[PDB]
């Protein structure tokens, strides 16, 4: 009856970093994607693949998803942008996929969007101020976010008198049992909240419960195949750095 809910977001291209998470996690029910699961990292086509078969029911667009899916006829120092390597590594079928995400997920007690529900594919949430714009904005008891990739939760009456929003600690239990929620599981990818552990969360709707996870990953194989991809060298350093 219960199920237990994987929550991932900001994969960005990190294989390794996502094959962390999934043995991690452990017995779940469903896996959800919040996007970006392109840019950024060495392995676009391989996480557009296991995202694909693995989130069925919720999975959304995030921004670098949307920009990659831009075509362009290229006859060239623009050859040198992460951005545009990561649009060329992208086939037909991932860029069908891709193409085919909606922006935003309304589910029962649940709404999923990449970055915000006023702006689903570009706001991001890290204050009270923009999490008090946001609450008007969905009307389910919970709103799943990503974007900023750093965990985070806040509960409408604290965005509402400007109470900051929490920074979750590994293995931290929210109880979402009364009041409306914000919820934002980190980057599996690219954490930028200066712990470079992959972030997830692990949702329980029995249970009324969501429990943040951080799982350390070989970061060094992710970044020796982005210095074999070429990528520049300023992205490859940040995730031992979690910046
Ligand atoms: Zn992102
Ligand atoms: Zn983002």
């Amino acid at each position: 009856n219960a199920m237990r809910i994987l929550i991932i977001s900001d994969v960005h291209a990190n294989l390794v970093a996502l094959e962390a998470v999934l043995s991690d996690a452990g017995r779940v029910d469903d896996i959800w994607s919040l996007g970006d699961i392109v840019g950024y990292g060495p392995r676009p086509r391989e996480c557009v693949e296991l995202v694909r078969v693995l989130a069925p029911n919720i999975s959304v667009i995030g921004n670098h998803d949307w920009a990659c899916i831009g075509r362009l006829s290229l006859d060239n120092p623009v050859a040198r942008f992460a951005s545009y390597w990561t649009t060329m590594q992208l086939q037909a079928e991932h860029l069908q996929y891709l193409e085919s995400l909606p922006n935003r997920m309304i589910d029962g007690d649940w709404t999923v969007v990449h970055g915000s529900p006023r702006h689903p594919i570009w706001e991001y949430i890290y204050n009270a101020r923009i999490a008090a714009l946001n609450f008007p904005a969905f009307d389910t008891p919970l709103c799943f976010v990503g974007h900023t990739h750093v965990p985070l939760y806040i509960r409408e009456d604290e965005a509402l008198s400007n109470v900051a929003p929490h920074h979750p600690n590994d293995g931290e239990v929210l109880d979402v049992s009364s009041g409306r929620y914000i919820i934002n599981p980190g980057a599996v990818g690219q954490p930028r909240d200066g712990d470079p552990r992959a972030s997830y969360a692990i949702f329980e709707p029995d249970a009324q419960r969501v429990t943040f996870h951080r799982v350390e990953y070989r970061i060094a194989d992710t970044q020796a195949q982005m210095r074999e991809a070429g990528l520049p060298e300023s992205l490859v350093t940040r995730l031992a750095a979690g910046v």
